[PDB]
């Protein structure tokens, strides 16, 4: 009684806990979803449980956060397992960006663990470099992530809408460096650094948005991965080389992607662009001969040096000896801003916003996903809702 | 509905001890899920393996933290029922003395009885009456259901009737205490259906308290719902009047020594109850009350029972009856005195044997 009890109360209250109040309700909720089928109901035990808990769980479902509580303005983005839509909470009238993740497409493949790091990072980062997660909830079909809306859009949109000069390229590269260092200080390697993940707020300042590929570093700041992760153009040779045996890499791989970002910002095209996706693979592996710069150059000596310093073999890459090695590069030596007060200074592009639901910085995309597949009626207990138990979070 | 009213209502649902979805009941679900899924055949499923790898360790941590059978030192077995036993226990940490009731989950699953304990749990835990044996803690493991209740050192009325030739002065007291005790159960919206001296327990003071509530049933619309105390209407819909029949059966056995329908053959008893007009064979008002309950009294209310000439006495009053001196006050030497007490298969697929027990865990305060 005195020896142990105090610890149990903390485990139920703690937001970082795996067995807190909201996570335990997820278990009861998942159990009802996975058992309520005629074939399964034949079992006296399964029928005994559902007859006692179906009515109260339906009462729970109505009380706790649901997709119905949010009014969808428009679809602003789309990923592999879902879509990002601009939403307004019906009661509070607060504007958010809601990320949906298809439980079907997640179960169909095997990806049912990637969201845990993303959820943890966004919800407990408390950094102006990470897109904040206010609420996380779920139903039988999706995983919902209620995050802060970034009205300035992504860097892909900025690079297509503007001929980015070196003064702007210096700002956005430095912001990415400080943003990645915040992720590194949290003990993570991003593994998917690209302009699609770099989002801008109402002020026009950078924030990292997707953390699905994030992996916790060991005591040596290293990681072991048998399967390569990222995007064909921004992938580093060491991560691209991943296979069962030699898949050993640290935080240096994220700095490669920074150089890939800087090249695309100043040139207009990705450094290892090929018309065939296999052609890109060979170009990255042969960076010693593939990395060229167009004959016409308005871009500085120090810009090409930082690009080439990042775009080298893992061992000779810049940033191997910490972030201070990057911060001290001649390319970042300017007069307009300082490393410690960079986010406090005026951004190059400040979004001209008319309303709280302004989507000018987001390109229109096909709203209809057709007809999404739903799990077939099981003949026995499969428990498709089990890998999602504990996802619900509140702030 | 809505915000923050829906959040407020949710917070109450998690804190409320009477709630089916409170903190302690939700942990039972997660705990049952681990017990029912952790098997090699079931672990083959990627989803079942994903859940177990993520929650097995923390659930083991919770099992150690939460109340368990190991926390109690068993003094001796004081009783035994169909699906378990009642044992006198001492909590290892607090050193507090209780009476612990065990209920075999295997025996409960083997038959079909997996709902009878819910009424008993609800009554004992939320009665807050000096007529009901209080339930302090309710917990469970993969094998049993545990009920940590208050110890009744005076024993049962069966032991009293065998150890004493109960006079009318004593019979008047114990019958009246049963009446007030049953009225408390009725006011809670429950029908006992098995009122017998085996269920009537006495405290350190020597005052009555109802104990076994396995046979209880919650009232429907307004007030509608093993041997020998059974009424003809139950034996073959009825109200609270069936419990009053058993009161008369108790009073007859207290004064005569034998039950009014006692038969050498158990089938003979069944026929005797149905023919109570001819089967029913030392005071005038005592016999008048036995015949009053043994009909087809208590039809309207409890006041008609209270106003009977048999209850008219000089020694006690209905409102202060439990405050007066009891006829038999137990002579107790220690806090663990027992003088008044006479001495599963590995599934090939998801069966979920722990599911009918989810929500049983309770902690008062
Ligand atoms: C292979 N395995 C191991 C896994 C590796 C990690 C991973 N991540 C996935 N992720 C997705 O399925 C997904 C769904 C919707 C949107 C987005 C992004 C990509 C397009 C925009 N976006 C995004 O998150 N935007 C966002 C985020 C935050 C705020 C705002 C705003 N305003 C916008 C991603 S699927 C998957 C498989
Ligand atoms: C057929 N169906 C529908 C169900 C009808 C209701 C029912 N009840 C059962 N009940 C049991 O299995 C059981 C287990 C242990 C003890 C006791 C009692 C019977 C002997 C004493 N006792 C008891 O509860 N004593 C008690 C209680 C409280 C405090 C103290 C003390 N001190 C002592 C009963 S099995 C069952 C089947």
């Amino acid at each position: 009684f005195e020896t142990r009890f105090e610890k149990m109360d903390n485990l139920l209250r703690d937001p970082k806990s795996e067995v807190n109040s909201d996570c335990l309700l997820d278990g009861l909720d998942a159990l009802v979803y996975d058992l309520d089928f005629p074939a399964l109901r034949k079992n006296k035990n399964i029928d005994n449980f559902l007859s006692r808990y179906k009515d109260t769980i339906n009462k729970i479902r109505d009380l706790r956060m649901k997709a119905e509580d949010y009014e969808v303005v428009k679809v602003i983005g789309r990923g592999a397992f879902g879509e990002v839509q601009l939403v307004r909470h019906k009661s509070t009238r607060k504007v958010y960006a809601m990320k949906l993740l298809s439980k079907f497409e997640m179960i169909k493949r095997s990806d049912s663990a990637f969201f845990w790091e993303e959820r943890d990072i966004m919800a407990f980062a408390n950094s102006p470099w990470v897109v904040q997660l206010f609420y996380a909830f779920q139903d039988d079909r999706y995983l919902y992530m209620v995050m802060e809306y970034m009205p300035g859009g992504d860097l892909v949109n900025l690079m297509s809408n503007y001929d980015v000069p070196e003064k702007w390229a210096r700002f956005y590269t430095a912001e990415v460096v400080l943003a990645l260092d915040a992720i590194h200080s949290m003990g993570f390697i991003h593994r998917d650094v690209k302009p699609d993940n770099m989002l801008l707020d109402k002020s026009g300042h950078l924030k990292l948005a997707d953390f699905g590929t994030c992996m916790k570093m060991n005591k040596e700041g290293m990681v072991r991965c048998d399967t390569a992760v990222g995007t064909p153009d921004y992938i580093s040779p060491e991560v691209l080389k991943s296979q069962g045996g030699d898949g050993y890499y640290g935080r240096e791989c994220d700095w490669w992607s920074v150089g890939v970002f800087l090249y695309e910002m100043l040139v207009g095209d990705t450094p290892f662009y090929a018309d065939s996706l296999v052609g890109t693979y060979s170009k990255i592996m042969n960076h010693k001969n593939s990395l060229t710069f167009p004959d016409d150059n308005d871009i500085s000596k120090e810009a090409k040096n930082l690009i080439c310093a990042f775009l080298t073999d893992r061992e000779v890459r810049l940033g191997r000896n910490g972030v201070e090695e990057i911060k001290r590069h001649l390319f970042f030596k300017n007069d307009q801003w300082a490393w410690e007060t960079l986010r406090d200074t005026v951004a190059p592009v400040v979004p001209d916003l008319s309303s709280d639901i302004d989507t000018s910085n987001f390109d229109d995309l096909e709203e209809d996903k057709g007809e999404e597949e739903t799990f077939p009626i099981p003949k026995a207990f499969v428990g498709n809702q089990l890998p999602f138990v504990g996802f619900t979070y509140y702030s």
